[PDB]
This record gives C-alpha cells, structure tokens and sequence, in this order.
C-alpha cells in the first residue's frame, strides 16, 4: 500500500586500493567523483585487472544504494527507476547488479538500453581518502516517457541525488528527472534530494538553492556539502538556512553526529525532555519531541532542530566510511513511508510518524551498522 | 571463508488461489508435487492469466529457498547451482529470479541455458490444500561438467532435495547430483538431503534409504515424508530408524513442534536440563544439550534426541505455512556453517556449533517468522 520511489544512474560499483600515483596517472582527484572518458576507463579497469587490485564488485550509485537500504530496514517494497542492460548476460555487470539488489527493490521497471549501464571505479588512496572515477555508459538515457506516472501518484516520496543533472549534452537523464518531479507536484509527492560531493555542489551553489526552492521538500547533505551549499560552516546553520528553501533537512556531520531540522505547527510543537543545547541557534533543541510537517501544512510553522551523537561513543573502530549517511537518510524515508501507511489506515498533516529527536536516534544507528562494513549496502537490517 | 553450497532446479513460483475443478481440469492431485507437460501448462497459465487469478510471483524453488533464507538468516554467503537463462530480457521470469534472490546468495555459478528456467504453479485450493505444477523447462539441464570442484571442496554442506532426480530421461540433473556428492565425499563435506512430498518418496522408499545410506549426513524432512521413507508414523521412532543411515535428523512436525536425532560421543554428552519427556524412546531428550557429531568422527557413539513444542504456543494465526520446514533447516545449515567458521578460527570433530536443544530453539523461531507471511523465501532475519 505505500512504498518510495528513487531514480538513479545505473551503476555497478568496482572497488580498489591504489597508491597516489594511480591518481594522478587517470587525470583523478581525491575525494571527487569524476566522470571519465571510454578510452581512461578501459586503462584504468584493465590496470586493476593486471594487476588484481579490485577487491569487491557490488551494486552501487546514491539512490540505488538508499532504495536498497530502505528496503533492508523497512522489509517493504521500493521502486527504482533507470536503466538496464535489455540483454543480460550470466556473469556480467547487469547480472551481478540484479543480483546485489535488495529483494524487496522492486527493478521492473528499469528502462531497457542497447549499452552497458554505469561503472564506478571506487579508489581507495594509501591516506584513506576515497575517490569514485564514473565510467557512464547507458546510465544517462533513462528517458521522460520511462517515468511512471501511477509508480510515483502512490509514493510516498521521490527521491533523487544532485548526480542526476551530471550527464553529456543531450542525454534524456535531467528531462527524465524533471518529469518525475512534475508528477510528484500533481499528486504532492514530497521530492527528496541528496547531495553529492562538496566539489560537484560547489560549481554552482546558487543553481543548487534555486532547484531547491523550486522542487524539493527534503534534503540530505553531510556538513560539507552543506558548507559548499550554504556558505555556513556550522552545521546547524547550514541546516537552518536550507530551511529558507525546504521543509525538512538532514545534515550529517561525520563524528559530531547528525543533525535534523525542520517545521512543526507552533500549536502542536512537544518540548525536550534532554537538556537544552547551546549552540548557534540557543536552546536549538528545544521542541526536539515535535514531528515534522511541510511549511505548507503549517497555519504557524515554527523552526525545530535536533543533533545527536553518533551511536558509537569514543573512536570505535570504523570499517568503511563509505555511504554511512545515506543510510541514515534510508532511515528518514522508512519513517515517512510509515507514517503515509499510517495516515491511509485510519487532523494535522504530518510530513515524518516520529519525532526529528526519534529519527535522528534511527539515522544514527544505521549509519553505524553502514560503518561496520565495507559495503554502502546492508545486507541484513538493524537488531 | 565459510559457505554453503546447494543443487536445485532453478524454479520461480506463481501463486493462485484456485476452485476444486481448476486441479480436476489439469490432472492433478491435492497435496502433490506434479510434473506437467507443456501445452498442459500454457491453458493452465493462460487461464490464471485470463481470470486474473494470480496472486504473487517470485523466485521458489526447495533449494533455491533453502540457500536465500540461510543468507538472509547468517548475512553471510550461500552459493547456488542449477541453470539460467543465457540471455535475459527485463521484466521476464529470469530477471525476476535474479531480482527475488538475495544479495549473498552467489549466483555466478548458474550455468547458462538455451530456454526457460522452471515454473511452479503453486495452486492453493478452496480447502486450503497447496499442489504444485511443475512446467520443468530447462531446469534440468545442468550438466555435471558445470559442478564448481573448489566450491564445494571449501563448503560446509552440500544442499540437496530428492526432487533433482525426477527428471525426464536422459537429462544430466541427476548427473550433476552425483558429480556434485562424489566431490563431497572426497572432500569430507557433508551432504543434506530434504525430501520432497509424501507421495513422491513414497513411491520407492526402499531406494531412498539406500541412497541415504550411501551418500547422506543429514536428512530433513517432515513427520508425512518420515512417515512414507521409514514406515513410522510417530515422528521420534522414525527419526531414530533414519539414524541407522545417516548422522544427524531433522524432522519436523507441524503443531507438535519438531524432532532432532543424531550422534555424540559418549564421553562428551551434556545431559538437559528440562524436564525428561516421555515417548516411543523413554526419556529421549535426557542428552538434549550435547552437541552432534557425524557417526564415523565417534569412538563410541551415542544416540542424542531433542524435541521443542512450535515456538508459537496455542492456534496462532498462520499467514502460509509453506516454506516452514525447509526455514528450520536453513537454521540448521547456519549453526553447522558456523561450526566450520570457528574450526578454521582455532579436540572432537563436532558436525553443529550448539547443541541440538539449541539449534531446535532456533528452527523453531524461524519456521514461525516463515509461517507470518505469504512466501516460503524470508526478506529480512529475526529480530
Ligand atoms: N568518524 C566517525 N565516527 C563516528 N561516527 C561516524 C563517523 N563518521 C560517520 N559517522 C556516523 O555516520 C553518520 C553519517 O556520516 P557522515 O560522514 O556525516 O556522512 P557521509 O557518508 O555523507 O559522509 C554520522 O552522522 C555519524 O553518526
Ligand atoms: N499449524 C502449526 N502451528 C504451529 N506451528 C507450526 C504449524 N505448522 C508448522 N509449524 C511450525 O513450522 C515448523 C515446520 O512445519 P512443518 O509443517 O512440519 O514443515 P513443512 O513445511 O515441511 O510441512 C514446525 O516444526 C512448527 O514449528
Ligand atoms: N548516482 C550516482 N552515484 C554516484 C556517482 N558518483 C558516485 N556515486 C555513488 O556514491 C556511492 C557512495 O556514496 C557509491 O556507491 C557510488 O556508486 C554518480 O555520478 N552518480
Ligand atoms: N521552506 C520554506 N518555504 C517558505 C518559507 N517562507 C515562505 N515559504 C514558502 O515559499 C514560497 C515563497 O513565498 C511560498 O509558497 C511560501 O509559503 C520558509 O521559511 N521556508
Ligand atoms: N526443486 C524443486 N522444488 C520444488 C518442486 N516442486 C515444488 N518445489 C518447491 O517447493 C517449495 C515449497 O516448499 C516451492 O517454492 C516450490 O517451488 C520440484 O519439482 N523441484
Ligand atoms: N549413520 C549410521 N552409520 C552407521 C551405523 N552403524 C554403522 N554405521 C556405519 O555404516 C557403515 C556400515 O557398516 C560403516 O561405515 C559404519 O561405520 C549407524 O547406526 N548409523
Ligand atoms: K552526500
Ligand atoms: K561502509
Ligand atoms: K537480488
Ligand atoms: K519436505
Ligand atoms: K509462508
Ligand atoms: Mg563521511
Ligand atoms: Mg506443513
């Protein structure tokens, strides 16, 4: 009965420790996700090859990574809406992307291409940056007539990553995107975006505020895409300011924990029972207890944040960084789709069922489970 | 570094809910496991189709289940053999399977076919009664040549249903089998055998007993199968003649619970601590908490028994029993794969990591999670 939908880019991600002199042989920068070109991307593969480098292969991209894991945590059905190989193979990178998804990450409606779909050559420098060389392939030609209207009419959110506006001159994969967003505004959708990368954010900040205006109700950013984002190096800040713009926003800030803020009906606002933190915003956890509406479903919206550490208290060891905070979003969306399977079983209209202090407790436990190992995707849900 | 490893013919299962004339119509028999024939199974699918009498679809299959719910339950690798598709298009049966089955069960070894994987009509009648057609395809056409030497020589059970020797004549599944066995034995890695259906094993158990005695180390089965391959209707008595041909029995048996017999060394018996039940075997539970070991690693084996009442108490509401038993044997497969995990992290060569109360304890949890919803394939593990 109610289930969200995600768009992505396609892609399989290939995994590799490298020196520094791997990165700079492939035009590469740490930390950046870069698009690279046929002729780099066949040297670069067939030097991890030679040399047996690759240490895993797996189903990636943000948003088939979040799709995944809403439906690891949830145990209910998401949609995925892209491309796919439209004759597989046994063994190839279509197969295994098959294959990695979640069971319950409903692929029927992938869109058949005559091309191989995305690869991410996801490097792992002797410093422990992390590097993601993005060889596209098909992964851009999903195209506006592809986009179901009823998948996205039922859903209780469409969510989407900044990548998707990433793509060579004249591909159909921003249009697509675009006409998915029109649907979601003529059934009131709410739109998830979540950024990707300081770096890729930073070319055009202002661009970014603007869509966010126009488009979306709920963001997901760590502090540095927030920074690059908003101007503001605090993390409660930026969040604050992206407020201007949207109805609700996740900023995950690494070790300090994660931050949620938001709007409530000034009428139906529930006070802490934690003491009141400082912070930029005094006392900025003061209706912590109150559950997240849209601004437009507020007569008296009032502003209400939350932080909370991470579960891990102290330098607990940590796996793998990798996709620790899209899992915490995959939280958020498994208490938003809860609370529309709640509102159809049946006052005030809530956007979130819990309160932004009881979600961000979620967020944080899952990105601690994503800590734990090297994959961005669980394979099983939380205790 | 420890997995587990099955044989089946790759099946996807399309459920109905059909009248008593719908089974008469197309020869078959409540209860049954049918193999039909092709243009049997077009009218039969095509008038699912037409009357829109379809209710779900997804990757089945005795084995394929078995290996997908071990994964989900151990979050850790299964490897499984049969056939598929060499070109998949999207939205067909193959993809579907590949989608359905979970991210670590390993599907890279399947062996390419030049038509369809297997269909399995699960028909649920008016009263209740399941029946399955079976429209083969190309399911038993794995070849033994296919059969991977490395892994099964690493694995920690060799997975297998009775129903990979019913094939037409000629085809190689049964070939397969025995490549697969003779590979077992020579890398002393335990067989499992489940049986499938009363009626099948019932038309010679005399050489199923044979086979068990020649090739099998654990058996699992429900108390009708028992029943039909030993001639005891009381499910201890005929888990303890199946003792006299393999090591270790799982027999399950509906509301009463389920049943455990297998072997220990007598110098290493733990005695229970529960109450000594009564039965056809006076006080047959009294080494309840002694771990099992394979016949021939005991100098002076002993006899061990266990019995644990369902793990719902009173008539609970059951969504679907199908798939129960062979959870409960997917636990067992876990508690044995992490008995080789921890040999390899290193006295009495033990064949399970716990006792048998033990390991009953937690087949009867997972039979019941299998029990609350409709599919026989788990999509996330206990809590
Ligand atoms: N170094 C760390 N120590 C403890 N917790 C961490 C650390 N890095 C990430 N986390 C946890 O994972 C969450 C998301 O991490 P973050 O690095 O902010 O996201 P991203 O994956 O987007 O870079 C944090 O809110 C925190 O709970
Ligand atoms: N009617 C029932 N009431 C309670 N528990 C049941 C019932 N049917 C099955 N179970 C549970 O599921 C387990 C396996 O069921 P069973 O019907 O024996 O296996 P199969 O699926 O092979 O027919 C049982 O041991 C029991 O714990
Ligand atoms: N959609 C998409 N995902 C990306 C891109 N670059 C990196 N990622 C993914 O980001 C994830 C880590 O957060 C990895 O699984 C990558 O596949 C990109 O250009 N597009
Ligand atoms: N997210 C958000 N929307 C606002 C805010 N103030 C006004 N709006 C809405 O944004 C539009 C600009 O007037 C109108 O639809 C307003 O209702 C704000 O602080 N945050
Ligand atoms: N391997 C195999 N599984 C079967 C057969 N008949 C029924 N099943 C499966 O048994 C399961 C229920 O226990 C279903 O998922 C069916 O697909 C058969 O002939 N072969
Ligand atoms: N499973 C099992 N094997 C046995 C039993 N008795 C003997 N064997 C073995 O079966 C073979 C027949 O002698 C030999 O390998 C014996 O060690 C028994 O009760 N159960
Ligand atoms: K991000
Ligand atoms: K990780
Ligand atoms: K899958
Ligand atoms: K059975
Ligand atoms: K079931
Ligand atoms: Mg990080
Ligand atoms: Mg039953």
């Amino acid at each position: 009965a109610a289930w969200v939908v995600g768009i992505d880019q396609t892609l399989v991600d290939i995994e590799a420790k490298v020196d520094d002199e791997f990165i700079e042989r492939y035009g590469l920068s740490a930390g950046h996700s870069l698009v690279i070109e046929d002729d780099v991307a066949e040297a670069l593969y067939q030097e991890l090859k030679q040399k047996n480098l690759i240490t895993h292969q797996f189903a990636g991209g943000t948003i088939g990574n979040t799709m995944h894991n809403y439906s690891v945590l949830a145990d209910d059905r998401s949609v995925l809406l892209g491309v796919m190989c439209s004759n597989i193979e046994i063994g190839s990178y279509a197969y295994r992307y098959l294959c990695n998804t979640s069971s319950r990450t409903d692929l029927n409606y992938l869109q058949g291409v005559d091309g191989p779909i995305g690869r991410c050559f996801t490097l792992i420098g002797e410093s422990g940056e992390r590097t993601f060389a993005i060889s596209p392939g098909h992964m851009n030609q999903l195209r506006a007539e592809s986009i179901p209207e009823d998948v996205i009419a039922g859903a209780s959110a469409l969510v989407l990553t900044s990548y998707l506006v990433r793509c060579k001159p004249g591909e159909p994969m921003p249009e697509a995107t675009m006409k998915a967003i029109e649907y979601a505004k003529k059934y009131n959708v709410p739109v998830v975006l979540t950024l990707g990368t300081k770096f890729v954010i930073a070319e055009n900040p202002q661009w970014w505020q603007q869509f966010l205006k126009d488009h979306v109700s709920i963001l997901a950013m760590n502090e540095d895409e927030a920074e690059a984002l908003t101007g503001e190096s605090d993390p409660l800040l930026a969040s604050d300011k992206a407020l201007d713009w949207v109805d609700l926003v996740l900023c995950t800030a690494g070790p300090i924990g994660l931050y949620m803020a938001g709007f409530t009906e000034d009428e139906a606002k529930r006070k802490t029972q934690h003491p009141l933190l400082p912070g930029a915003i005094a006392e900025f956890n003061q209706y912590e207890f109150s559950r997240a509406m849209r601004h437009k479903d507020c007569q008296n919206p009032l502003r209400v944040y939350s932080h909370i550490a991470p579960y891990m208290g102290g330098p607990e060891k940590i796996m793998n960084t990798n996709g620790a905070g899209d899992g915490a979003l995959a939280a958020l969306l498994h208490d938003i789709t809860a609370n529309s399977y709640h509102r159809s079983n049946v006052k005030f209209t809530w956007l979130t069922y819990s309160s932004l202090a009881q979600v961000c407790k979620y967020a944080n436990r899952v990105s601690y489970q994503v800590l734990n190992q090297h994959s961005p995707r669980l394979t099983r849900g939380l205790p």
